[PDB]
């Protein structure tokens, strides 16, 4: 409050501990005033593929399909698909997106990898030239909330993980920072399957108490050094 | 000996940079009288989505979808779709796969990230416990052939875009090291879309050329240090 939060949530069981998650950050952030928008890409059935359906109409070179010059002058001419070009009036829109999801392969499940491939398009996410602290859509908040099958001790540098930050980098740099966001720490719950039921309820609520001072925060001084540096 | 080789493809367009290098591999692996097969996901309109549609059995727990959990009891079942237990089976046979494919946010396009998530199942590709070096591929190497849009410096440490190796840690390390593969070192091919034509010409016979010895290769110390030094 006054601000416009978008989840991109990705999991297909409401039940799950991703689900209760987004359902708290629903809840306390629509307790706090602030205007709330979840995309459900299970439930939308998002399509994550890149091809040549997220261009309507007729493309500038149909002999040869380039898929980045391509969406880069359909986002120009407004002529990108619509499943695409609502997901970027709700990111155009957002003071804060949050990233719901658990870690598949040390990233994000497919599905929101493509939500990341498609609407984090050229000339809407950023546009060659104009990237990293200058990226499109500065002054924009981000956060990963990252739920794990792997344990915090195995999340350790020497542990057999490696560091949390190591997987972070992509996601957080290579992504987030790349197109102009600002960072806030990512939220990882270690290992909610192997519960209680006691300490998933505290990892939950620890959550819905961070997101009460959400607005506070600083973000991360995103550099090379946060993620792996002494 | 004879060696069987999988090549998982993943750009849109016969045409392209990617299409050219995933070709010549065919051509030169060909020639040296391997076994060579191409999943071309895009042609494929390959499935990246982690659904419950992945399982044709009785669900373990129909109350509660965990996807990790019923696919890896519908893989005991021999109950998974059937579009998952093809590529297993040309995984499973390969003694080589490679990995084709323009860097897209710091990792592989969504649809090969979808393989990744719906192929390497618990109980195929790994067990827990029963990964790393014990992963279940043990035997089998992988390599990752990477396009570009950014250089040839802007790749290095201080660096734009940090050291190239730090975005391979969660394909090569937390991907395939830990389903048991011993991974070649990458085949980077920067930025062919800035490069000129004895650039592009050569940076596809740099790959011809390093396929002939292939099989004299050896792995990568898949380690923190190799991906980040120091
Ligand atoms: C393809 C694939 C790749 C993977 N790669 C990795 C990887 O690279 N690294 C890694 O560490 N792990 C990885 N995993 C494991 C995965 O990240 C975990 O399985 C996942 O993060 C667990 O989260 P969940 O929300 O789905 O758990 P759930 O099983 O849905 O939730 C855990 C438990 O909490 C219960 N619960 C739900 N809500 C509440 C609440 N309100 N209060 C109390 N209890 C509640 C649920 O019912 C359940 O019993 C991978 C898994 C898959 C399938
Ligand atoms: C969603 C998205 C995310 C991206 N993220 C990143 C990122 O994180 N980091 C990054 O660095 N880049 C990123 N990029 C840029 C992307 O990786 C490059 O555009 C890609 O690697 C180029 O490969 P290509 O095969 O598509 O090149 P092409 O455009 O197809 O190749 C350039 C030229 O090579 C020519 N060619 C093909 N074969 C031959 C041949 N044998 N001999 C001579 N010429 C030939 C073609 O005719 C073409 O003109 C991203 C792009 C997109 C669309
Ligand atoms: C890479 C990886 C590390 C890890 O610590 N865990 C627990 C994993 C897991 C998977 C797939 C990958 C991983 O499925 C279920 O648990
Ligand atoms: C992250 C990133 C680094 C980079 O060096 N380049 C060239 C990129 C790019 C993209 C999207 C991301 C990147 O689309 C076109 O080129
Ligand atoms: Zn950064
Ligand atoms: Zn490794």
């Amino acid at each position: 409050a006054g601000k416009k939060v978008l989840i991109v949530y990705a999991h297909q069981e409401p039940k799950s501990f991703n689900g209760s998650l987004k359902n708290v950050a629903v809840d306390e952030l629509s307790r706090q005033g602030c205007t709330v928008t979840v995309s459900d890409l299970y439930a939308m059935n998002f399509e994550p593929r890149a091809t040549d359906k997220d261009i309507t109409g007729t493309l500038s070179n149909p002999e040869v399909f380039n898929y980045g010059v391509e969406t880069h002058e359909a986002y120009k001419q407004r002529s990108l698909a619509s499943d695409i070009t609502d997901e970027q009036k709700k990111v155009r829109e957002a003071d804060l997106v949050i990233f719901q999801f658990p870690l598949y392969w040390f990233s994000v499940p497919a599905i929101l990898k493509g939500w990341m491939d498609r609407v984090l398009c050229q000339g809407f996410a950023f546009d060659i030239p104009g990237f990293y602290d200058s990226g499109l859509l500065q002054g924009k908040l981000a956060l990963l909330s990252v739920t794990t099958g792997g344990t915090a001790e195995m999340y350790t540098k020497t542990g057999v993980n490696g560091d949390s930050r190591y997987f972070l980098w992509p996601l957080q740099h290579g992504t987030l920072h790349f197109c102009g966001f600002k960072v806030l720490a990512p939220q990882i719950s270690f290992a909610p399957e192997i519960a209680s039921e006691e300490e998933r309820k505290g990892m939950v609520a620890a959550w819905s108490q961070r997101l009460q001072t959400i607005w506070k925060e600083e973000p991360i001084p995103c550099t090379a050094h946060w993620h792996f540096g002494q």
